[PDB]
Formats: structure tokens, C-alpha cells, sequence
């Protein structure tokens, strides 16, 4: 099957040379969303990677893989770290 | 080195459009592993991105890039944020 | 297809696309998150160029931090023993 045999090999070769380059060209795009009160939400299309809280509060949980909730009493602000991937080119 | 050059060009061209398409189809898949006590670990194939602690404790460290360790004397629970890449297709 | 005007070019195009559709997912298994922590005495810890800051930790039980310029973890409480930044990048498994 010589041609369809060889074309596929050239595709595999070409792909292998160019994939890792195309993977180094993508990055993590992260920003913070902060709100007064006990909740801060990441937008659709992003993941929540961490939370931060005012008033020294280290105790948080993430609700529905979207919303940072700070647990301590009378919290003044909540912040979520939101990330998605970005092609840098 | 003729017909192979034309084919090489077509492979590279198709790759340049398919690469970005397929990469933006990948997101971060994150979840939380919690435990009573001062340690919570992420499973094989995941990275640890952050930790949370009970008792308002904001002091933590990650051991062996796997285990969240909450450092305060008082710790009711420990939580790790664990992530890996995920095709959303 | 539907009556290819360039039969060979189209046959090859479809082979390229088909191949990419198997080559890509198998190649993507080999890429992951390279994360580490950068720690410092004082109130600031920064991540190096080419990485993102994902979270911060503070000494003295302080849970209040902010990231400056998407590079520097800042612990906000009045007294802080130390500051740590969680830094990550995407990376091909070599």
C-alpha cells in the first residue's frame, strides 16, 4: 500500500516535531475576582484554583467548583483565583 | 524533493489551524480533597495548587508536591486543591 | 468530499485530519502542570517569569493575601514570619 503507507509516516513525523513547540506556546491565564462579603465567583470557562479571605481567615471552601466561600464570622471580602488556558503565539 | 514538499506544506497548514482549536478545548479540571487532621493529599496524576485549613489557619505547606500540610497547632481539617488537564470536547 | 475537484489533495487532507484526531489526544496525555513553591522571609514572594501565581500561603496563621502584578504574593497581616507563592506552568512531559 505504498503512498498511503508513506504519507501517514510523514504526518506522524511532522506532528512529532511541531507538537511540543505548540504546547510550550500555551500558558496558564489566571486572574483574581474579589468581592466584599463571603463569596467570590469564577466565570464560566474557568476553574477555581484557590481562595483568599479578609480578616486573616484561612478557612475557605469552593462551592459547585465555581464560588469561593470564606467561612469565618463577619468577613469583609472574599477572593477567588480563576484560571483558563491561553495560546500565547 | 518535490511532491513530499507540497504534502509537507499541507500538513503544516492544517496543523496550524487544528492546534489552537484543540488546545482551547482543554481546561483545568480541579477538585478538593479534604481530611480531618493536618494532612490532605492529591492523587497520582494531579498537581496541588493550593491548600485550605480549619480554625482560620492560613499557614500551610505542600510536601513532596502531593500533600497539603496545615501548620497551626489548632487544625480541625485540611483541604487540598488538586488539578489535572481535561478535554472538554 | 461530495465530488472532490482535487481528489488527491482531499484524500490527503482527510488523512491528515483523521491522523491529527488520534495523534492529538495521545500527545496531550504527555502534558501536565509543573508547580512549585517559592518561599521568602517577609511579606512578599514572587513567581519567576514564564509561570503563573496560583495561591499564596502566609506564616502566623494569616489567610489574607493578594497577588501583585500577577507575579508577587503579598501577605497582608500586620506581622508575617514568611510568605510563599505557588507557581505553575504547563509543561510537556520530557
Amino acid at each position: 500500500c505504498p503512498i498511503d503507507e508513506a504519507i501517514d509516516k510523514k504526518i506522524k513525523q511532522d506532528f512529532n516535531s511541531l507538537f511540543p513547540n505548540a504546547i510550550k506556546n500555551i500558558g496558564l491565564n489566571c486572574w483574581t475576582v474579589s468581592s466584599r462579603g463571603k463569596l467570590a465567583s469564577c466565570p464560566e470557562g474557568t476553574a477555581v484554583l484557590s481562595c483568599s479571605c479578609g480578616s486573616a481567615c484561612g478557612s475557605w471552601d469552593i462551592r459547585e467548583e465555581k464560588v469561593c466561600h470564606c467561612q469565618c464570622a463577619r468577613i469583609d471580602w472574599t477572593a477567588a483565583r480563576c484560571c483558563k488556558l491561553q495560546v500565547a503565539s
